[PDB]
């Protein structure tokens, strides 16, 4: 027991607080964002500073009748490569096959030059490969129309265009940014003797989740339970609604006209709400987090919302806490590897630390420490890493119910038939994994304007689109 | 079109709103009759008019891996009669087989003599049906050991005794009242050569709603997730919890001494809510209900919070209502069957009415009153039908969510580890598929004395395994 630390810990754990009245102001303030975001710039999309906000030219939720042949999907994530394949047979029914696959470390390295063709020519010959496993009695000359799910910000121009505005999740790839995704996919699938096999899509891994939950959601739970955000908590964070067409000021007036003669209505925006409030203007920060966006974030300056929130960074925060107490004289890092290895410590590794139990002297943490960076513990100095990792987790959870109700309040989507509750449909390994992460999203919920009786009418519900159906219903609405 | 009418039906939706002031007192009252229910009664059990609070003489939780080789299950409802064969495999994970048929309707008529020998050779028919079809190489060979799940309040004195208090829902088989039901069962068993099927289980359906939840949810699941109650909202309503042996008055102090230091500290008790407050002390009432426990009932005196509550009534205090309204010459039923036809409104046909909408003038509502009792309706008599339809099921809902706060309030169960919340488990046909009901259990949660914070630490969750699960764990456990 050092008094001295514990008193250094708990003023740290106090510097990650968010009040009532904090998410009260974010969640004003994001929606602020969110209409100056849907306003044209006349300024670099990458050099843009606000919540970016990229129409997706998705109109139509999936009423969970589309039905058609089997279509092509491919998914990029943070972490995992997925090609699919999936046949939609309506009445919310569905015939998938998949292949999952690592993302090679490769990719993430400095040491050597990576260039877009490697990361592209990989997709296709995975995806050659699917097809020979999967489907090799199909002619070679086959139609395929394929869905693109491509889990970073993009400048969408249509459903099939669309440019990298910059990287994210620490892939590095200096070519790609300014370079059209679905034409560069298509020229490698070209270069294999795919070319009968077109990508005709191009959507956001929020935007598939959104589509892939109005497909999949039952009559009966789809007349209580509406979705109106597909949203992601996993290595990044990001979420996407369906906007008024007229409040989409940036889209060209003739398209939302056109739109509008269509019978459409609203289309879906990709918030990209990692880059909420780039500017610090009111985001809750610590030096821990300058350090993280400045020094050791590739993309420094940008996704700041993000840096606090997502499972990439919530370790690297606990890593920098620790480094400083060891500055202080506090804390005795020992034999440990911490020093000199940003993102060393995992939120997996926090995943053990949450729920931890002192009836077994925090074993699991000790563990996890051990196995994650060779830091030995003692069980005091466990107590107080304990309340540096709930401080860190809680903060992420409460801002992440900050884009979830500023959306409900801007679209007014609490207004439904009686009994009909909003459904929030949400994919990766935080949200879902977490423990008590979901809890404390609900928690901040409550606390937010929509007040107790909001959430209760919210459902944060685990919708996984790792299967492409997103994906597979883009490409079978667009032509071949 | 009707202002009189329209009156007439605000004021008699009003007669069911059930406010906080009232949960509060319903949710204490629940309490001291737990209590009192807990102490020997010192009369008849089948005289007592307090809360049963039986014990139920299961005394563990399982822990999800528990395994065997495949056990048979019985299941006796209301309506329908089941029997499966369930293969524990340990780590969460069961093979069931199992069939499902409606209990004839010969056993509903009082027209004709019906004894229990007829409903338990039915029911050892069934088996034996089952036995041929799933297991026809070893029927006869087999020493079967089942669990019987029967749904009605049992005078339990082991885990393979009892003796039928008193039938309730649509049942009355005299001579079964005061009979060891497993006796009854074995016995006909017996008589058509099944004598190796060894019935050696007896569980209420709540009882095994608890243990299949509590089996089934996953270490990670279990680890933030205590399931504490097993429920029902079917044809009839009841719950179940783990009371400490020390509290459990009634039982002899020489079994709570033997059990305790066994290493026992709980057992599980079927309170059988549905006879909360049977007299009247409290329970909001109105004259439709007298009429409904006085004349229409088969149990009348008994089960009046059911009466409230469960999906056996529900349509039945709409047909007293529009009775009434007819009477006063404010309704017109037309050549409707309504009269003299006591419960020939279901619930299922409310269901088809709770969320139906105008947009589409009430056409479900329409179909479903014409094809009850051919009841033919006016858009404007659909829309106050409605009405009427929707402060039944929502006074329904609100006392529904009383005994569940105030089990957890005197177990103390929110009081738990960080970010570990409660289960409880839930089944019936009106809790999973009356739109609303669960959302409206919610509010009412939040409204009661646990508060808002409360109901967000609270999963009303569907349960997903079935009372045959929980009858052949117990199964599993006894001997031969
Ligand atoms: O994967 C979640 C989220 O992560 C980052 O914020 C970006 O790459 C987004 O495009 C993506 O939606
Ligand atoms: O089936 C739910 C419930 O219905 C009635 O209340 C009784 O028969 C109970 O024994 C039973 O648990």
């Amino acid at each position: 027991s050092d008094p001295k630390l514990t008193k250094a810990v708990d003023s740290i754990c106090d510097q990650f607080i968010v009040t009532k009245s904090k998410i009260s102001q974010l969640t004003e303030y994001f929606i602020d964002c969110m209409e100056k975001g849907l306003e044209p710039c006349e300024s670099d999309i990458s050099q843009n500073k606000g919540l970016p906000m990229i129409p997706t030219f998705v109109t139509d939720k999936p009423s969970g009748q589309e039905h058609g042949v089997t279509m092509l999907a491919a998914d990029l994530g943070g972490t995992n490569f997925r090609v699919c394949s999936v046949e939609l047979l309506g009445n919310h029914e569905f015939k998938i096959e998949q292949e999952k696959s690592k993302i090679p470390t490769f990719f993430f390295q400095d040491d050597h030059h990576v260039t877009s063709k490697d990361l592209f020519q990989h997709m296709a010959l995975i995806t050659h490969q699917f097809l020979t496993k999967h489907h090799k009695d199909v002619i070679q000359d086959y139609k395929w129309k394929m869905g693109f799910t491509f889990s970073y910000p993009v400048d969408q121009t249509s459903l099939s265009s669309g440019k990298l505005i910059r990287w994210t999740k620490g892939f590095k790839i200096g070519d790609t940014v300014g370079q059209d995704v679905v034409q560069l996919f298509q020229q490698e699938l070209n270069d294999i003797g795919l070319s009968n096999v077109h990508v005709v899509a191009l959507t956001n891994d929020t935007t598939g989740t959104l589509l892939a939950r109005c497909y999949a959601s039952s009559d009966a739970a789809r007349a209580i339970n509406e979705p109106v955000i597909g949203c992601i908590f996993g290595t990044g964070t990001n979420g996407c609604y369906m906007e008024k067409l007229e409040n989409i000021h940036k889209l060209d007036p003739a398209s939302r006209e056109e739109l509008l003669s269509q019978g459409k209505t609203h289309m879906c925006i990709n918030t990209e709400w990692g880059s909420f409030d780039n500017e610090l203007n009111h985001l809750p920060t610590t030096s821990y987090d300058i350090k993280i966006d400045q020094q050791f974030s590739t993309n420094p300056g940008f996704h700041l919302f993000e840096k606090r929130v997502s499972g990439l960074y919530l370790g690297e925060i606990l890593r920098n806490i620790l480094l400083d107490l060891e500055k202080q004289e506090l804390f005795d890092l020992k034999e440990s590897v911490l020093k000199n290895n940003p993102f060393i410590l995992t939120t997996e590794t926090l995943s053990h630390i949450e729920i931890d139990t002192v009836e077994n002297d925090l074993q699991d943490t000790r563990d996890a420490l051990l196995k994650a960076a060779d830091l030995e513990t003692t069980f005091e100095e466990r107590v107080l890493i304990q309340k540096l990792v709930r401080a860190i987790s809680r903060r992420a959870a409460f801002l992440a119910a900050v884009p979830i109700a500023a959306i409900l309040i801007k679209t007014n989507a609490l207004n439904q038939s009686y009994h009909c509750q909003v459904e929030v449909g949400c994919d990766g390994s935080v949200v879902e994994h977490y423990p008590g992460f979901r809890s404390m999203m609900r928690h901040a919920l409550a606390l937010s304007p929509i007040g107790p009786e909001g959430e209760r009418d919210v459902h944060l519900r685990i919708s996984k689109d790792g299967s492409g159906v997103g994906a597979a219903l883009c490409a079978l609405h667009a032509n071949y």
